[PDB]
């Protein structure tokens, strides 16, 4: 399977089968992901990988904050820019309507759409959850480094018949997550990555995902 | 060429041939690179791609900043973290001196000079975004950028990501015709690798996974 294909066939998967992931596969995937580039070869990404009931502990501990409502939020950072303007603001809800479409939840059936969202905190039923973090000394370019490593991981997964879903939602409770995991407050939680076998006849995993056209992305000069 | 192979054979290339780059190829590459993920599918990345005489225009303007010594610097942001501790810096010098070893330099600005020539690449990509975007969105840009770099390799092209242009983000933003609504993250030199230049063949170190991955619940 080519890089193009893996890239074409990577999507955020929101339905995993109850099927385990070979730790040997993961370790091998990470060895190659480490070939990701980084400014100054700093390689600032750090990963805690949890499964079973270390992973169940996290879910429960965070679930205990979720029922607190907005009161229980412990944001590591601003997931989206406050006052995100209307260009980007459309892309966010644009896919939202594409994906709730796939499950059957009415457009302003607010109850049901929230119900699908909290599945986030089950890692959509993935057996393994990856927590990507780094030192609080790292700046935005180093966060870009982490993207590069993260995207590598997702492509290798696809290549080896596995799937994933990137999740910033856990940053809503960074401290709780960091606590359960045992990282200190020198560390900052960036994102989670639910890892597992995609349920490829779950409809939540088959609706076509939109991207904007290149005219909104790419400027050409000197040609 | 598989994704594993593509990752394995992507390196920062610092010697490009004069071989021109098919714009049709680049365009196709970007179309599929756009499939990279982004929090909320913001796809916050934007790119200005230059070759020819606008690309020479950018270089000339930055060189004018270079001759200024420290005065000509216009940092978009801070490339490496103030008070980066020497544990992490150890990685930088490990690879840095391995790379200065291959060229013979130890005097070193001559090599650093070559940066702003894009190591002789015919095409230079400038990745930027709105000043409103936060660090998660910068991670998004990373995901797109790594996508682009893997595709170059798969298609027989090569690249070098360059934060050095951020040393003059403002001058560069001017040449590109960008506003101060935008901030420059990085450059990406694009072209065919001069594949028997030795600076393109020395083995690049990575740390072991025991410094990287913690396993729990297994
Ligand atoms: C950093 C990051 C965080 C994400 N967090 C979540 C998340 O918390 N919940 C979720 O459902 N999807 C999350 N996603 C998935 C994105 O919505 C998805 O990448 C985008 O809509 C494109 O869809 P696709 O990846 O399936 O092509 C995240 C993606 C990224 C890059
Ligand atoms: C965001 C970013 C910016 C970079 N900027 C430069 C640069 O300005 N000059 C340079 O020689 N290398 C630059 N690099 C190359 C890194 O030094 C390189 O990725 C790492 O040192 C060596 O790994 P590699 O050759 O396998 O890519 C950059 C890499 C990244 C990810």
């Amino acid at each position: 399977l080519s890089a193009s294909e893996a890239l074409a066939r990577r999507r955020s998967v929101r339905a995993f089968t109850d099927r385990p992931v070979d730790r040997a596969l993961l370790a091998r995937i990470f060895e190659i992901a480490q070939r990701a580039p980084s400014g100054g070869n700093l390689q600032p990404w750090q990963a805690t990988v949890v499964t079973g009931e270390r992973w169940q502990a996290v879910q429960d501990a965070v679930a205990a904050r979720i029922v607190m409502g907005r009161e229980g939020f412990q944001p590591e950072y601003d997931i989206f820019p406050r006052g995100l303007t209307d260009p980007w603001d459309s892309r966010r809800f644009g896919v939202g309507e594409a994906l709730y479409a796939s499950l059957g939840i009415a457009r302003d059936d607010k109850a049901g759409r929230i119900a699908q969202f909290q599945q986030n905190y089950r890692g959509f039923g993935a057996p393994v959850m990856l927590f990507l973090h780094c030192s609080r000394i790292m700046g935005p370019p180093q966060w870009a480094d982490m993207g590069m490593w993260l995207q590598s991981v997702m492509l290798l997964l696809v290549e080896h018949g596995l799937a994933s879903c990137p999740q910033e939602c856990w940053a809503m409770y960074g401290a709780t997550v960091r606590a359960e995991l045992g990282l200190g407050d020198d560390q900052i939680l960036f994102s989670g990555l639910a890892i597992g076998h995609a349920d490829e006849e779950a409809p939540v995993n088959r609706w076509p995902v939109p991207r904007v056209g290149l005219d909104e992305v790419i400027d050409w000069q000197g040609f």
